[PDB]
């Protein structure tokens, strides 16, 4: 152990440990003390315009990199702006470590309730909420909180700091930074006999099925498997339509999925790092196959989900063992291809990379698909909550983005810019695209300032509709009448020019591409706004479960 | 199991305890819960009404850490809950699985001018839910049974609206894990640390104490030989006749051997331990190689950061580093000459003619171990007689002992004796406490005569709370609120039905304890101790 | 009261309670805490330790109710705190002053691998705070008394840090409210309406029978001759005799007269009342003026949105009412009828010879009644029995009555009337409980022996818990863990050296009580009880 002059330098000693490349945050008397001892270390400190977007970046680079994402924010209204972004990371299992300071601990103030009990707000919205009360166990709650993040189903992990502990010395050691192994052999064996003899086998992909440390044993199954694969929209990035022949789609959103069908036509489902709240079992789940669960922790018993056999361990270890014990790949089952012969049609009409869609406002079938055209392998995409989410959820198998961050069970708007800045941090040599509405865009658009900073190669496109209309039209279905959902208009190219990001507005249809492709060469933040016709969201809502 | 329609909740409820194994269940009935109690009725699951709540916990504890299936209290709203508290957080903290499911009022009066469970439990539980949708009523109970014995098992409180449980709904009952050992590659790793080790030893935690880990813990030492402390958690685990390498219980005195050889340690590997069963500051030097071994992740501390983690399956990792393991280890001279000195430690603890009255404490200890054999199991509530017992665990050979107690909280034994021999009825129970600790649960006297449980409790008689005297004395030499007055402990066993003795001699010990041991059913003993010599004992507590 | 440097934090405590009036504490010392109880060592404030926490709870609220000023229950750390919770929520639930002082690990422990015992006393408290600041030590305890005894009364508690009783704190001991009458404008706005009523009534609520309020209440009684009902809260407030207008209480029977007079009524005035004590759907039909005065806002309900409020100083309010009442008040024809009905009401449930054994409830009543007078306390715990006796309130005079108890929390008797018994040494007290009830508290009888406490409780012996029996029985025409065995009572209460009876025949009732009630100390008369006819009773309830 060492003495160490302020605790804050054992903190900042901790995260190096913990592989810790950046911190978000805003700086604050109480926690001041921590951004100043990350000057002195490898740690980058990235400075944003509102806390809950430290969050939100932190969240993506969790999601991506697997290792939690840091936030640093000062006490009361600091550490209470980012309670909605800890409760987004909490739900999307994103690692996230959220460093809140406070007041001193002697500090009356407490007593008479003048300062915020942040561990009580934080408790119901991350996986580990604590104070550190004792400075000699500074490195041990830092390092918890990263174990509490990063292990088991990922989440949340929120630790206040008092600014006595942080200030004032104390005596530790920096706690270097698991090894669990796959299912037992026997289970294993066991399922690779059901496997074996099954006919419509089908695997559901859950969260810990999207996890980076199992990506490649998750790509060997499927390949020496060739059984059919749907996923759950927490598993969106895991696998596409154009990487995997027999992917039958996401579910949990539309009424039609060929992963619904072959889960009921299944005699054999395997899920793979799934949570029966990921999507409703009922919607699925006849009961009339045997069940099999793979994932790190043993499934939650349900009226539709009492898995015959459950494999709980190192996903990828046990993934990888399952796929040594398959001798053959899956010849489709006549009904499992005429499905997924369906699917194909399905694509079909969904497609119209022929028709000419030049109206104006655009159409978001014609915004979608100049999406796609810019949108590749070596592009990120990042996509907030409103209307436009469902379009592009629709499409998910026209995108062949490198990856995808859409997951919002909170339906949390505003992610979108702070997860491609953060997404952007995490491989700042890729493009990064982010897409929101006018509503969400506004309440993370301060974070431009930041992008601009970053010089973050980030393109955020905004469907301009001046509302909220998500919202409007789910009270047009209930009431036929709108209420608290209609804004002004504003011009958005000014509105990002004034930052020192590009800025463009696209004002015919045959200005979209032209104008996308040039904001997606233009090296540095750029946004283009985009005028929207949602006349015909009714038509998409009918597919909607 | 199909989805049905139930004509009450309670029906679906009592459906998932059988479904659980669940035998008896513990509790008090009210008017929130009733229709539990009378689903209970068509149910093959024996109810056993207790006279205070708080012992229900205490009883289902027993259960669960001796089935590995967690032990069941039914209670009613209110007071009936929040008499559970102790009893949930006592079982908590030694990771005894138990469900605990409580009444309250009707979901629409919750908000109305009822208490917060839930909120009350949640700090002392491992689960705390409330049924708040009918039709999840099966998957909550039988995620709680999960949350009970799962993992680091512990307790689980579900509260159960009355509405819930009186009205209809619909649900199937959900049948009641497959996890394998740490990964090979580091098997391997740790059994290479242990070729290369000159002072190996082996610390037990709760986990290793279970007995799905038995064999392959046997298998594992009788291997390598490598000596073995254990934390009173684990006092069972291991004893002295079994392993001539056994360094004792580690956490109450400062003369252990087994503390000894952790500091002279190169390689500590410590099995289904937790910090919080003794404070790693106070062993870990912190210049060995520590191996961390358990069904989940290490809980890092200052002090404890193992080197090397093998996190899954107990006893298939276990067994698998037993078949890692070449030759058998050769003592250091140090190492050898520390078990030598336990030895010699042995022979001087044990060795004379205390027959002054009021008894003795090694006087009774003696005598506890002459009627305690191997076919009994040994309660033991919290107070100075506590520490006595812990001091002489090398000598005392049942067939289990619940000392462990983490809290402290007095008034455990006879309840936790109650428990046990529910699950084992054919067989004799002794529970030993202070006459603070009888008086707190002592009510359960008349269960123990309703039951017809041959269970035998023994009470040190001071007429004081003795172990916060002794600590009063030392920091202040004077006492304050810890000497009350007298009892005839006889008359009061009688009065229950039960049989009484009052020991009123040295040598009416002995002979008393045998008659009282000779009864078929519940039967109590006073005994007059003199705590004189506590500070003797005292010198050799940490 | 000037700022001093104190050795301890535990001294600076003790001067603060003496400065809040306390005389005695209750409660069993630990290790966290002991500090505590030897800095009253040097108090004037004497120590008695019980014999499970919760009664310390039970024992200080009886002092609070009492003398207005909290009860104080001192505890140590983890179980010492959990044993409370019961307690305190009964005592905040029937607005009893209380103020728990409960150990804890020293605050850096905190965080370490200690129970939240803040969060979960936060839900059944009106103040749950923990010293994180040594040097407002007592600032935290001041106005915990200020919680506790202040508005609508209730508990309050206080989680003590090791290190902060330990360590040596800077501060000054605080001195141990005017508010004045409601507006004078609004009084008289109220008298106007009082004057415009055919059928004005009365509503007492727990704050009217507050000892404060005595002599202006009887001043606007005797003024107005308005009828009066009382919530339980309120039930010693007035008696039949003392007001022959006097309408009983409400909340239990579905026959009283005060319902009928409150249904009738054109102008309800509520004094000192809460819905939480009645609910008001029970009995405000929506049609009449309803006038509000207490010491706080209305917390209005869906039937209780009063149409005037007098927040303020109650006595003062009601002086100023009582000098704008010009005539007394002449009843109608209605209201007459409904007070003359009361009268034959109490004609025909006082009408014969029930010499049957074991006894009758009517025949325990009477009984009762008879050792009963004006110089005792007579404390009631929750049970069938409690029913009977409510049935004949109006029969009973004693010096006071604890009988309110919303939780229905057993075991509360006995604790209360020890602590009622140290308010007033030189009175004797009588506690009445189930057997069942019983076994929860009992253990407090050697505290009872051990301070001479002068008190008679009563055992209505039944060998079960029929109050659930009862509402089985008509629910599901069968019982289930409602039935236990028989104990020799006698015997139970000798052993702990006080004076034991057991009736065996309906002629040693009425002399069994005398010879228990001629004992200069505790004693207890078990009494057999045939329930059989409590059918007839509960068809009167709502
Ligand atoms: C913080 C927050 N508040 C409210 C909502 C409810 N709601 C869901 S999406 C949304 C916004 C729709 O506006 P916009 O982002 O402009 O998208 P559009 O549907 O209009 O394209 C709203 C208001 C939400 N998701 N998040
Ligand atoms: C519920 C509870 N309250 C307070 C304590 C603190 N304390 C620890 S052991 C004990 C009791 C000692 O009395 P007894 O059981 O008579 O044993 P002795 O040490 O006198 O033999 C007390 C008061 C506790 N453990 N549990
Ligand atoms: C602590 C607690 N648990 C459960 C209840 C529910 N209940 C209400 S009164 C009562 C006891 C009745 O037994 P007894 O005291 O023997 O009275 P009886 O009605 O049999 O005369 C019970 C079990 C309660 N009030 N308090
Ligand atoms: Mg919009
Ligand atoms: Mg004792
Ligand atoms: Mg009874």
């Amino acid at each position: 152990v060492r003495q160490w002059a302020h605790g804050a330098d054992l903190v900042v000693s901790q995260l190096e440990a913990q592989g810790v490349r950046q911190v978000f945050g805003i700086p604050g008397a109480k926690i001041d003390k921590v951004f100043d001892s990350l000057l002195d270390s490898s740690i980058r400190i990235i400075p944003v315009r509102h806390e809950a977007n430290a969050a939100f970046m932190a969240a993506a680079v969790g999601r991506i990199t697997g290792k939690a994402g840091v936030a640093l924010v000062t006490s009361g209204p600091g550490c209470s702006n980012l309670i909605t972004g800890m409760a987004t990371a909490n739900s999307e299992g994103d690692p996230v470590v959220a460093l809140g300071g406070a007041v001193k601990r002697a500090d009356k103030a407490k007593q008479v309730h003048q300062s915020m009990d942040t561990v009580a707000m934080f408790s119901p919205v991350t996986k580990y909420a604590i104070e550190v009360t004792a400075p000699d166990a500074l490195a041990e709650v830092v390092s918890n909180a990263f174990r509490a993040a990063e292990q088991g189903r990922p989440g949340s992990a929120f630790v206040s700091l008092p600014q006595d502990v942080v200030d004032g010395p104390v005596s530790g050691k920096v706690l270097p930074a698991p090894q669990m192994g796959a299912a037992p052999d026997d289970a294993i064996d066991q399922v690779a006999k059901l496997i074996a003899q099954a006919k419509n086998p089908i695997f559901l992909l859950g969260l810990m099925a999207s996890q980076p440390e199992n990506s490649k044993a998750l790509r060997r199954l499927l390949e020496t498997s060739h059984i059919p694969v749907t996923s759950t929209y927490q598993a969106a990035g895991a696998v596409n339509q154009d990487n995997f022949s027999r992917f039958a789609g996401r579910v949990g959103l539309f009424n039609n999925q060929a992963g619904d069908r072959l889960l009921q036509l299944a005699d054999l489902v395997i899920c793979i790092g799934y949570s029966p709240v990921e999507y409703e079992p009922a919607m699925w789940n006849s009961g009339n196959a045997t069940l099999v669960h793979i994932d790190v922790l043993p499934a939650y018993e349900e009226r539709n989900y009492t898995p015959d056999v459950e494999l709980v361990g190192d996903i990828a270890g046990t993934l990888n063992k399952l796929a040594q014990n398959i001798d053959h790949r899956l010849v489709l089952s006549p009904q499992a291809a005429e499905i997924l012969r369906d699917r194909q049609h399905q694509r079909e009409l969904l497609d119209r990379r022929g028709a000419q869609l030049n109206q104006f406002a655009l159409h978001p079938l014609r915004i979608v698909r100049a999406m796609q055209d810019i949108v590749n392998s070596d592009v990120t995409l990042t996509v907030d909550m409103g209307s436009f989410h469902i379009w592009i959820a629709r499409y998910l198998y026209t995108f062949r983005a490198r990856q995808v961050m859409i997951s919002n069970g909170q339906q949390t708007m505003g992610v979108a810019l702070p997860w491609a800045i953060g997404a952007w941090l995490v491989n700042p040599e890729r493009k990064v695209v982010s897409v929101s509405g006018d509503g969400g865009f506004l309440q993370s658009s301060m974070e431009l300032e930041t992008a601009v900073r970053l010089k973050a190669n980030v393109l955020h496109l905004i469907w301009v509709d001046n509302g909220y209309n998500m919202v409007a039209i789910q009270e047009e279905k209930k009431y036929q009448r709108l209420s608290g959902v209609e804004f002004g208009p504003m011009d958005f190219k000014a509105y990002a020019e004034s930052f020192g990001a590009k800025g463009f507005a696209v004002e015919s249809a045959e200005a979209l591409e032209p104008t996308l492709r040039a904001a997606m060469d233009v090296d540095g933040p750029a946004v283009v706004a985009i005028p929207v016709d949602y006349r015909d969201n009714p038509l998409l809502m009918g597919q909607l479960h």
